[PDB]
């Protein structure tokens, strides 16, 4: 299989990203994502290319999603390889990195020890100032399916931010500086959708230090507008804890707790994620990756506390369903929260961000095809005040064909 084609037909429904407090924030659009790919393997050499042709109801583009060359001949370890090019950098939680980026990444994956060491930097986004990311991890499977690892991420950004009044696109920097994340992780089939254990867990504690400049934004008629900048020394903490009960081979239910520290005049104790994260994982124990902090809220571990309750059902490799409840609060009731899904203004003094009920339902067909519903229903809390819509939703219907 030197080539193939993924055809994703998606329908997104977004109402309303600003909770009905600003013009914009709505979507009811369809799109086609055509991802031709080319994989070649000549011994220890392996080259891959994935293209992307997207047309949505406007947003019409072409991109080189992945383009890498890989060398596996440094060591006899079949899990050891050096990947160079625009590659997928993903760790199981999606909380450090889950993105396609030009990187020089070294993997060493053995049953007892896992180790990664890479450098990533965007030179383009290959669609129709910069940041250096330096990272590494070392984990040990101390007991079957039980892991304990330390993870490091450094972001070097000598760049600058959009000035107050200017608009901020998604391709823009929201932060600069020198930031080191040092995390301690322990997992027991944390993201294993087919687990041999009645209990799965994840437990992560991360320390963020450094110098950081970061944007403070607002929304002005569907446009993200820079309102200023926080310039400080960072000393922040992030935590994610979860327990998943595998009631049986189909039924799962679990609890989660995460906290991304918040606060400080210039965000001294405000935790943040690397900016390479997707926050998508199989934390509900299904094949379907669910947004860890709601499909609607799209929380980013930054001045955020999240309590999660989830129920899931996986039928063989045919069906999966995940019902996810989250309650969101800020740590500091005068700081902004990390969210990629809600841009509505927050009323100072109010900790209660909201509540969310997510449903992810997928039907798989070997017919190489899947029909997925990923939807978040967010109930705005007191932090967003009165006048807001009683609820917000983001729902997607994906129809994927893999050839
Ligand atoms: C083009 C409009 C944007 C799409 C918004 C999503 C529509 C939301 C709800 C209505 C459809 C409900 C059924 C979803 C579906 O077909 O997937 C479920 C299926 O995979 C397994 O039962
Ligand atoms: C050998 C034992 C392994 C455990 C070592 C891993 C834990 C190390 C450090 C935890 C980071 C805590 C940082 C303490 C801190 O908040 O100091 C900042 C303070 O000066 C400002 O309030
Ligand atoms: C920019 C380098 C990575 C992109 C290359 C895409 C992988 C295919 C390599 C071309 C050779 C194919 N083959 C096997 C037919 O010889
Ligand atoms: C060994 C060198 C391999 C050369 C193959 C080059 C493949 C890249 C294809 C460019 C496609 C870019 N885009 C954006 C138009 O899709
Ligand atoms: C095969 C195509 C290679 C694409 C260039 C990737 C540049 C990555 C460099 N680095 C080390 C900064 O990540
Ligand atoms: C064996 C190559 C992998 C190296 C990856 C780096 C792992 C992170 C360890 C950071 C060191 C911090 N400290 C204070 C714990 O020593
Ligand atoms: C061995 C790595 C796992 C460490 C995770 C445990 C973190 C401590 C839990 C307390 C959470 C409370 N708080 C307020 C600090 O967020
Ligand atoms: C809210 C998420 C946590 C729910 C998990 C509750 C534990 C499983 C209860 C089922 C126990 C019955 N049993 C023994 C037949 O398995
Ligand atoms: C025009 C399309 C409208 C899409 C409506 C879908 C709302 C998202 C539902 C999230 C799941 C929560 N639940 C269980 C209450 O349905
Ligand atoms: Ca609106
Ligand atoms: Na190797
Ligand atoms: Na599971």
């Amino acid at each position: 299989k030197n080539f193939g084609l993924d055809v994703k037909i998606t329908g997104e429904s977004e109402n309303d990203r600003d909770l009905g407090t600003a013009p914009g924030g709505t979507l009811n659009d369809i799109g086609i994502d055509l991802r031709p790919w080319a994989f070649g393997q000549w011994g220890d050499w392996s080259a891959y290319f994935m293209g992307q042709a997207v047309a949505a109801t406007d947003k019409s583009y072409l991109a080189a999603r992945e383009f890498w060359v890989d060398y596996a001949g440094l060591t006899a370890y079949p899990g050891e390889h050096l990947r160079f090019g625009r590659q997928r950098l993903r760790e199981d939680s999606g909380q450090w990195q889950d993105t396609n980026i030009e990187a020089l990444n070294w993997s060493f994956e053995t049953t007892l020890l896992n180790a990664h060491a890479g450098v990533a930097q965007r030179f383009s986004e290959y669609r129709t100032k910069d940041r250096t990311h330096v990272f590494g991890d070392i984990s040990t499977q101390w007991a079957p399916h039980h892991r304990i690892g330390v993870r490091i991420h450094h972001a070097d950004d000598s760049g600058h931010l959009r000035r107050p009044g200017e608009e901020v696109d998604n391709l823009d920097k929201t932060y600069t500086g020198q930031l080191t994340w040092l995390g301690i992780e322990a997992t027991g089939d944390a993201y294993n959708y087919r687990s041999s254990m009645p209990l799965n867990y994840w437990a992560s504690a991360t320390w963020l230090t450094g110098d950081r400049d970061n944007l403070t934004t607002t929304t002005v008629d569907d446009r993200r507008i820079a309102t200023g900048k926080q310039s400080g020394d960072v000393n922040a903490f992030g935590v994610d804890l979860g327990l998943r009960w595998n009631i049986d081979e189909q039924w799962k239910a679990g609890v989660g707790y995460a906290r991304g520290s918040g606060g400080g005049k210039d965000g001294e104790e405000q935790f943040q994620q690397t900016g390479l994260e997707s926050n998508r994982s199989n934390f509900t124990g299904t094949r379907s990756r669910v947004h860890r902090f709601g499909e609607a809220f799209r929380g980013e571990l930054s001045n955020l506390q999240a309590a999660t309750l989830f129920g899931s059902w996986q039928l063989r490799e045919d069906y999966d369903a995940s019902l996810v409840y989250h309650k969101f609060w800020r740590v500091d009731d005068d700081s902004d929260i990390g969210t990629s899904g809600i841009n509505a203004a927050l009323q100072p003094g109010e900790k209660d961000i909201g509540q969310e009920l997510d449903l992810v339902v997928t039907k798989y067909f070997k017919q190489s095809a899947l029909i997925r519903f990923r939807g978040g229903l967010f109930k705005p809390g007191d932090a967003y005040g009165p006048g807001t819509d009683s609820t917000m939703h983001r729902a997607f219907v994906d129809f994927i064909w893999r050839f």
